[PDB]
């Protein structure tokens, strides 16, 4: 279980969607193209700190709160997150 | 339980609660033993949600009654949209 094993709480995509910002709105907010946001949401493995820091700043989160990884890892992570909640709830 | 539920300084809507933990309407329905349709409707307009259903949200997302935004589809809109404008304004205002 990846979400439970992790200090991370959110993916890049989740930080964005939590406020229903479009990739385009977020690009304009962070001074990079949409395609940069697409790419970083697909695979965060090589994200530049200059960009990571804007995420931490805009969304008031710490480095540890953010999940970083490739498309596969993001999936296992979010997927695992959903099951956690379901399973915790069912434990009563 | 702190790296299980994400601590949130502000209120969240029912839709946001589901959405935050990446569940579909159908899954949440099953989890709370109500139709997908019941979830759809309460997400649009929560004015009349049953406290039995509300408690289930509280218990599954670990939020207090005062942490959940309840309201019609317009109040919802204003509320989520104000949060958006805020995130944006706060960020630009540091630069």
């Amino acid at each position: 279980n990846l979400y439970f094993q992790s200090n991370a709480m959110k993916t890049l995509k989740e930080l964005r969607t939590d406020y229903g910002l479009t990739q385009k709105e977020l690009g304009d907010l962070f001074k990079v193209s949409s395609r940069t946001i697409q790419n970083m949401e697909k695979d965060s493995t090589n994200i530049k700190d200059s960009l990571l820091s804007k995420y931490m700043s805009a969304f008031n989160v710490k480095y540890d709160d953010i999940f970083l990884g490739n498309e596969y890892e993001n999936f296992v992570f979010t997927n695992d997150k959903k099951k956690s909640i379901i399973l915790a709830f069912k434990e009563k």
